Parts: structure tokens; C-alpha cells; sequence
């Protein structure tokens, strides 16, 4: 069995393995990388996501989010709040104020350790969620915009045509932005790339063991899991390293620096930080073996996880008897 205590595993494709997207991914998890939750890959030295960032501050913000914590250092939740627009010029701007630009620190696990301690205190603004690429049209290997969609994916694999599209996503973050502890909506893949800034430090629990997260997730936030019994879909609450060490729960964490790309598997429960002003696009995809995890994901039906277009097929066809109560949520 290969990977068998899920470590985080960290791949170096040459220019050749770069160019298909899908063999590589097979690869890896022929590899046991998927065992961790969670891999590092760095792309080969011939490869660029686009010629320069220096055209970029014009993006626009358009809802950045303030992250307002409520709990105690190691466990917490976020809410965001919502702050006017602003675009990315303005935001980098911010992100290097006095208020809330990062500290001095030693390392990467000095600056960790005042993330936990100091996290609750600060409210940093992020921006979420934003449509769009930063990756040329000419960049041919491992194109955020050009993937597999998952609607192609079920097709092949099901036979049946849905309605829906995949796009990507970009992040603009700064230090002490932070992302809850999730799994993708229908513990689907995501795949990750650092473009610009900051490093960006994941948390992550093996697939095989994220009941034990759901478990202590249930006893640390014990009012949220009785309104839902799938709330950690609703990506608000924070457990330390420390807690999860404490509470014997079995996890990784690794550090995503510039010009790499992270690539989460199903049912990867991840968590994690921005270390200073950073640019980042996500998208979410699938493989053949997503598919059972589809059928099997878990749903949040008390109404406070996103309204979700692209959803509704793989609910419907996925997890049928489920549909009418997913969809009473929604
Ligand atoms: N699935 N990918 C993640 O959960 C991390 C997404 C990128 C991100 N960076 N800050 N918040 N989100
Ligand atoms: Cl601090
Ligand atoms: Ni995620
Ligand atoms: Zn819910």
C-alpha cells in the first residue's frame, strides 16, 4: 500500500509529464499521494502561468470580506463581513498598511505560531470568490480555465448530459486571511495555484480520516452542529494545530509558496492561512474516482451553505434521494 501514513507527498513533473493534466493525476494517486488529502506540485522550470503580474491592479473587488472572529485562539469561527469595492491595487495597498501587513518573523513556523496566538484579534479583509483566470490563453499546461469540466466528467462517466459549467476562481489575500476547515461541495477535487505574493500554509486530514475531524468539529462547536448536521459546509470554524494534536486527530501541514500548484483530493478536509498580500485561482474538478465520493457526500440542507447552480445536477443525479431536501435548502 503506498503512502500509508498520508504524508503530504511533493511531485517535480518534467515538461513532458506537465502536458497531460488527467495521466498526471493518476500518477500521483498510483503514488498514494490522495492518502494525505492534500499534494504539492511544482511545475517544471519551462513552464509560466503568464508573462507578468504588472498589469493586474485594475481587477475589481467587488464584495472583500472581513473576516470577524468570535471563540478562543484555537477555536474560533469566522464571519465575514461585507466591505465596499475596491480593486486589487487598492487592496495590495491595504494588505502593506501598518494595519495589516505581517509581522516580523524568523520562519515560516515563527510566523505560524503568531497566527494562532494572535488570529482572533485582527479582522483581515480578503477578496473571495472572484470569476475570472490569470492565466494566458497561450499557456497550454495546467490551465485553470481549460480543464476537463465536471459535467464532461459525469457524462463520460455516467452517461447522462447535465446542464452546468466549471469556471475558476481567483483569491486575493492578506496576512492572517484564512480559510475554514472544508471539503469541496461534493467532495470534489480542487486544484490550486499561487500566482503572486505571500505564501499561502494548508492544514489538511487524510480522506480516511475525516470523520475524526467531523467528530471533534461536532464537539468543539457543539450550538452549529445542532443546527446542521453538515456544518462544517458552511466554512466558518477554525481548529488549531495544536487542538487537533491535543485531541489525537490525525493531520499535515505544508507551506504553498509562488509558482506552485496544491491539488486537493476527495474528502481532504483542509484549513488554512495567507502570510501576507497574495494572489491565488482554484477551480474544482473530477476523475473517475470522484465519483463514489459524490454519491456518498454529505449536504447541507438548513439553508446557511450557498445557493450552488452547478450543484443541483450532481445532487440530482448523484444522490437522488436526497435532492428534494438538498434542494428545499437551496
Ligand atoms: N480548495 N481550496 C481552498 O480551500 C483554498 C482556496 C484559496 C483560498 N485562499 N484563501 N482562501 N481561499
Ligand atoms: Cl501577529
Ligand atoms: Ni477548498
Ligand atoms: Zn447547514
Amino acid at each position: 500500500a503506498q503512502n500509508p501514513n498520508c504524508n503530504i507527498m511533493i511531485f517535480h513533473p518534467t515538461k513532458e509529464e506537465f502536458n497531460d493534466f488527467d495521466k498526471y493525476i493518476a500518477y500521483m494517486e498510483s503514488q498514494g499521494a490522495h492518502r494525505a488529502g492534500l499534494a504539492k506540485i511544482i511545475p517544471p522550470k519551462e513552464w509560466k502561468a503568464r508573462e507578468t503580474y504588472d498589469n493586474i491592479s485594475e481587477i475589481l473587488i467587488a464584495t472583500p470580506l472581513q473576516q470577524v472572529a468570535s471563540g478562543r485562539a484555537g477555536v474560533f469561527t469566522q464571519y465575514h463581513k461585507k466591505k465596499k469595492a475596491m480593486t486589487v491595487g487598492e487592496y495590495r495597498h491595504l494588505a502593506n498598511s501598518k494595519k495589516y501587513q505581517t509581522p516580523p518573523h524568523q520562519n515560516f513556523e515563527d510566523l505560524e505560531r503568531k497566527y494562532w496566538k494572535n488570529r482572533i484579534y485582527n479582522s483581515p479583509i480578503y477578496g473571495a470568490d472572484i470569476s475570472g483566470s490569470l492565466f494566458d490563453e497561450n499557456t497550454k499546461q495546467w490551465n485553470l480555465g481549460h480543464l476537463g469540466t465536471i459535467q464532461d466528467l459525469l457524462e463520460k462517466e455516467c452517461g447522462v448530459v447535465i446542464e452546468g459549467v466549471n469556471t475558476p476562481y481567483l483569491y486575493f489575500g492578506m496576512w492572517k486571511t484564512t480559510f475554514a476547515w472544508h471539503t469541496e461541495d461534493m467532495d470534489l477535487y480542487s486544484i490550486n495555484y499561487l500566482h503572486l505574493g505571500e505564501p499561502k500554509t494548508w492544514y489538511v486530514v487524510p480522506p480516511e480520516h475525516g470523520q475524526r475531524l467531523e467528530r471533534l468539529a461536532r464537539e468543539l462547536f457543539p450550538g452549529s452542529s445542532r443546527g446542521c448536521g453538515a456544518f462544517l459546509r458552511h466554512k466558518v470554524a477554525l481548529i488549531s494545530p495544536t487542538v487537533l494534536k491535543e485531541n489525537g486527530i490525525p493531520f499535515n501541514r505544508i507551506t504553498q509558496e509562488a509558482g506552485e500548484f496544491m491539488v486537493t483530493f476527495p474528502y481532504g478536509y483542509h484549513a488554512g492561512f495567507n502570510h501576507g498580500f497574495n494572489c491565488a485561482e482554484a477551480i474544482n474538478f473530477a476523475t473517475p474516482r470522484w465519483i463514489d465520493y459524490g454519491k456518498m457526500a454529505s449536504q447541507c440542507s438548513c439553508g446557511e451553505a450557498r445557493v450552488t447552480f452547478s450543484m443541483d445536477a450532481f445532487v440530482r443525479i448523484l444522490q437522488p434521494e436526497r435532492y428534494d431536501l438538498w434542494k428545499r435548502g437551496q
